[PDB]
């Protein structure tokens, strides 16, 4: 698709079998999803955002569509006030920014 | 142009007659500028995210050129850690999300 920002480019997402809306950001490095339960050991990451700073967990190579794009990577849990799917991912679907 | 997402997309912009790096920032409904001064009116205002929120000033009808393009939007002013190219500023040069 080409998605114009007139409003937010929300989309929808599945991630451990259950489909969640997030937040195409292109201004995110990594992806950041609010609390959830996800398989495997996880590492500690510290994130810095407008506000301040926030723990969040890495868990690594997990299964994620993105849009019904399918990628595999990185994802961050944690405090989040919305679901944003970060570069980290963008790259995995292709994404680009164009004017 | 089509801006890839390997790396942070920071383009050059011109405001107040000043050169500043900028994220082109999806995930940002409003652009937000570290501090500076800016003619006209404003008034306060808190936007939240990651880690919580910060207090800025809002100028409307504030003129920039962004990687050459020229817009006008509001502009909010404070301590942000990066400065925002926001989704009010990105509809204006025509910038689109394609995958
Ligand atoms: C109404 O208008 C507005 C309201 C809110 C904003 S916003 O809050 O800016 N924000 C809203 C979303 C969170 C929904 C836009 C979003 O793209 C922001 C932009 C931003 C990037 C950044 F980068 C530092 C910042 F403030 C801000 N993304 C993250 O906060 C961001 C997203 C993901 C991550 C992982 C991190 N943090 C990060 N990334 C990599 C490394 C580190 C790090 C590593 C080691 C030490 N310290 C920091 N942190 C930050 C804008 C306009
Ligand atoms: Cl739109
Ligand atoms: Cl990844
Ligand atoms: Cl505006
Ligand atoms: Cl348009
Ligand atoms: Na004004």
């Amino acid at each position: 698709p080409q998605i114009t920002l007139w409003k937010r480019p929300l989309v929808t997402i599945k991630i451990g079998g259950q489909l969640k809306e997030a937040l195409l950001d292109t201004g995110a490095d990594d992806t950041v999803i609010e609390e959830m339960s996800l398989p495997g050991r996880w590492k500690p990451k510290m994130i810095g955002g407008i506000g301040g700073f926030i723990k969040v967990r890495q868990y690594d190579q997990i299964i994620i569509e993105i849009a019904g794009h399918k990628a595999i990577g990185t994802v961050l849990v944690g405090p989040t006030p919305v679901n944003i799917i970060g570069r980290n991912l963008l790259t995995q679907i292709g994404a680009t920014l164009n004017f």
